[PDB]
């Protein structure tokens, strides 16, 4: 049973082995509070390369230490970051499994105390700190921290990287009106709004140029806020700036009511796939090879990000394998086990 | 867990329990050959009203002898006919199901011995009879049938009638260019080619107002056939006449290779729901709820017609709804061994 | 995969084609009052066929009127009720399955309204009305009754009958110390408590040779009530009278607490079948074909009976064989679906 | 739902927090070929900790080298080892898993190259070299290794240690008369056969009061072989000698034919549990969690072993949990993912 899930996805010089992504996500285990790879995720992400995923991808990592949703979070705001990310690496590549990061900047929406930034001085909801309204030299120190982390990625030996753009985090600040109310050129305009994304991903294409992917929220989930259609000429804006494919998303740029159902965000997928001619990631309730299968034949998207599924199911490949009558290579160590 | 799959669906008047619909299969279990309903029938379909599916529609029903795919099937060319269909309907309409029939004509698909009627004198391939090139009073004749056959079905009580345009059957074979070769008002033009389908539709209008489906082949699967967007106008003159929904399938009108996946349909009933503006039926490989649930929430259909699942498990709504955390009412018999 | 669930069983002649078995369970769907067949009987019992289970055991069938639990049972103390209950045979035995039915009298746990009967004048519980104490002429005349019946199915075509010697009704009451409080020949002892139970068995047997269950409740659970143990001895007493195999259940004399989980009964099928050397059948939450596989090949019990699994899915066999990779013969009209 | 699957299990002072162990499996992934823990174990092991499982035992470990079943297993025959086994014990610790280790000896089936030795000088088959008939000295060298094993596997954290006495190896070697033809005290009695496995049994006890399993083969599957009945005798002998659980494992002392169905092996369990009054672990296609309840609720073991399908989902108990209605503690980690 040949099969799209388990076919080879080639990225500029990358070849993933199959469709099957992990979804980047923040694990909260850096217990000694200075971005520094713990045990756990040296267990945690290679888990899922045995099995058998063809991408992995490292959660949100802060380029800055205000940057942090919280204070155990990883990190990259420093050459010393450098060496545990790449033993990280090594522990992932070592199973066929490729393996991205995802840079990110909490933006009004960190938990980490003290001072935090975004575009405006508008707080996230009435439980959270008002930001400090960042200034023309925070936003070049913020865009040079995105470069910084990109380069040590890359020094790291990380085979992708991923702007966090979305789930209401600094950049996607700037992107929605709802937060970003500033009056200079980086707002009160869509282009004007997309200015900051537009100098993070020059920054990177600066030191990378390897798979770049931008992880976007394709709606706001309110009526003054954004929707999938606005993002269309965003997108063909990343398409020219070198972005290979857009990881799409939605909300939490405010508190929202989200209507949640197995793949409620591939319409978003597909809308910019098709619209702006780019590769797209599906994330959302993707659960079960049948599912990926038809996601990926019906043109929606390019690769499968999972979350949970992938929580309650490292191996998850596998049993989609099988579900699909598909086949693929099981570690060696597993061979025995993994047969029919 | 409020879900859509298990929400009412209301068509002209006419209220569906759920969005799980049976869609029509050939049982060839008429060992009588006259096109009477036989205990197969009132034991197989029964089933599934029992199962808690919402519509059931009775398989392929020949509106004259020939006009039947084989001798074993199921006819509707005589007032003989319709106390074995009223006693089927009730079986069925007992249980809460409503149920529907397919009027059906094979064209020069039909394997019944004799001679076998079609648009033009073409073959299905060689290892089928070349059909009669059905003169105009023919075509009228075969109207009159599908008409006489939708009053039968008023009669019998059924709540839905499907007009059989697809899978290259004798309607489906004046609208592709394919197996339509005629020069006459019935060939030679798209609006042409619609005609027949165009005047069933009106015949049975005349004898009935309730909801009414039409079965077509969204694709013939050939360089010189049709595709989706030839339907699309097809399906605005549909709604226009009348029609309800549209049960969007395909391929057939010759031997031709298809790349079949779960879903493979279902791009073709949301391109006609959302392009025609009209009410479209999922149909291919639709295996489970959660994969059903997506087609309705992302608005791709309206109904999900389920095939093969169906043939192995007559009670699979059961199993969906306890795949989606959803709430059903199962028959007070079955209450003790249905509790989750 | 060569299975022991889909393997042959022959049973004093008969040969069930697997080892799957429609545990008997009242439908309550005699809306005619008077035990006749309905349309619901014929619904529900070929289904199970179709979906290929080896033997169908008919819910329990009232012997006399107030032998029934209730008014919506069926019944079988007149000839009138054998064109009904052959139709029904035949309905079944038309897919292959082989049909049994289940001789039952409610006794003091009879809910239909006027006199129950018992073997002593002791209530089940607070909520039911207390019974009259049975005279040597209504054990006789309910020994006869139990006779008339297995005439009555004999001639109706079955091919299995079981008597219901359990579940606290008439029968069980008899064996119980808890219910039958008797002083004459009936009571007192363990041969006196059995004598009842002989009497129906040799009764039957005079009218019928063909396979036999008996349904016992293998424990009254209760501290001053029956345990396994002490149907050994009877189970040996029943091979020697001719019972071919022997239904093992439990509970239900008296209110009690059971500890239910899967296969909680199993150990008590196994313990009949080594110690009485006699075949047995285990019921109780079995509801996956590898769980039902272990039974077998472990020798625990020869036939594996499925209650509210075969009310969920009348086609588990398939489901089953699938799980299991065993291969088994579609109804042909399902070859195509069925297809794995 | 409270079930036993999840529910403590206390051995000697330890407190398992479920009855779900990881079956010893070799995973020959010392590239090192010294018998040091490597980077694979390391991640191989504390993925089924994080999974949930209770109790985690380590592959076969040779106490020597020549032990080993192949260059590429672990070993223990070094104070050398300890370092990289304490480490390991860490790593699985951890995660509130009990972490044991299965002290091995391969004897004639020893792949190492070089000389293998056994009770006597015969060769597992036809393709296997022939081993070196031990002496007094050997025997007495073989026990003091596996004390040294037993004293650095204290040394190292452990809190179960297993006995490997079974699948065809040095000590099961000496059990079988199929193997052993030896005519000192040592052989050609049931005792004598005894006589190695009780000495090695003491010299662990004589460094170790904690938890000890014996793994046993319940049956050779040859006619002059070992029958299950055979190691009830060994069992109450073990018990004496204060072995705590007895893993009941089968077969693999010569090449023989093996039925095999889900859970073939749980009546040599059961057997031993029995008739010898002592815990025991049952494994052989256990695969579900109904089926694992089956066996705990049954009383036909006290602690239940996966293999292949720990090695096919890592976070089984979750599954298990999940199909039991159970409710066990996620790593906070994966709280928002292990959750409905
Ligand atoms: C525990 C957890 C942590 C997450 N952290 C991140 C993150 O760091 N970066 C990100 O882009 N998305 C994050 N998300 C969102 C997931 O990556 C994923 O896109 C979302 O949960 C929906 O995918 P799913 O339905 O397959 O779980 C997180 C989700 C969860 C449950
Ligand atoms: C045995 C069988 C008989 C069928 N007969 C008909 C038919 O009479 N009319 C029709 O429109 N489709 C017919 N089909 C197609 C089904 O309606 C259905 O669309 C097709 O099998 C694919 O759906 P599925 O993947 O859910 O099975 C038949 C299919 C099968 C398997
Ligand atoms: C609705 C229902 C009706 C039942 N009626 C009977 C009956 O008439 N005779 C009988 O012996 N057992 C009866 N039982 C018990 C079943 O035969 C079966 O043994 C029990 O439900 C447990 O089996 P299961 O776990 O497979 O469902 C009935 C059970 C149910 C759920
Ligand atoms: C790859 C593999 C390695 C194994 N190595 C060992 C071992 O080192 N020690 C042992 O006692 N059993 C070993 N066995 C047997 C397993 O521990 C297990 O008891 C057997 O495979 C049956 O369990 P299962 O059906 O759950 O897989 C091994 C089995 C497999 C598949």
């Amino acid at each position: 049973m040949n099969t799209m899930l388990f076919s080879p996805y080639t990225i500029r010089g990358l070849t993933l082995k199959n469709r099957i992504v992990m979804s980047p996500m923040c694990m909260y285990s850096c217990d000694t509070k200075d971005g520094a790879v713990r045990t756990w995720h040296k267990i945690h992400y290679p888990a899922r390369a045995v099995g058998q995923v063809g991408l992995i991808i490292v959660e949100a990592t802060g380029v800055t230490p205000q940057g942090r949703i919280s204070e155990r979070d990883l990190g990259i705001w420093s050459d010393d970051h450098i060496a545990g990310l790449r033993e990280l690496v090594g522990l992932v590549k070592e199973h066929g499994a490729a393996i991205g990061i995802q840079l990110a900047h909490a933006g009004r929406k960190s938990q980490v105390p003290g001072e935090i930034i975004a575009p405006s001085a508008v707080p996230f909801d009435d439980s959270s700190p008002t930001p400090k309204e960042m200034t023309k030299a925070d936003i070049e120190e913020t865009v040079q921290a995105f470069q910084n982390g990109a380069r040590r990625a890359k020094e790291a030996g990380f085979d992708v990287i991923e702007i966090h753009a979305a789930h209401g985090y600094l950049i996607n600040e700037f992107l929605s009106p709802l937060s970003n109310r500033r009056q200079d050129e980086y707002g009160g305009s869509p282009e004007n709004r997309y200015r900051f994304l537009g100098e993070v991903i020059d920054a990177v294409r600066e030191v990378w140029d390897g798979p770049l992917f931008v992880r976007i929220s394709a709606s706001d989930y309110h009526p003054d806020g954004l929707t999938a259609k606005d993002y269309v000429p965003y997108a063909k804006r990343m398409k020219e700036q070198g972005v290979d494919l857009v990881d799409v998303s939605s909300g939490a740029i405010v508190p929202a009511r989200m209507n949640v159902y197995p793949g409620y965000q591939v319409p978003f997928a597909e809308l910019i796939r098709r619209e702006a001619d780019i590769p797209t990631g599906a994330v959302g309730l993707i659960t079960s090879g049948w599912q990926a299968e038809e996601i990926l034949q019906n043109g929606r998207a390019d690769l499968v990000f999972l979350g949970r599924e992938l929580l309650r199911n490292p191996y998850w490949p596998y049993a989609a394998a099988r579900e699909l009558g598909a086949k693929i290579s099981a570690p060696v160590q597993y061979e025995r086990g993994w047969r029919f």
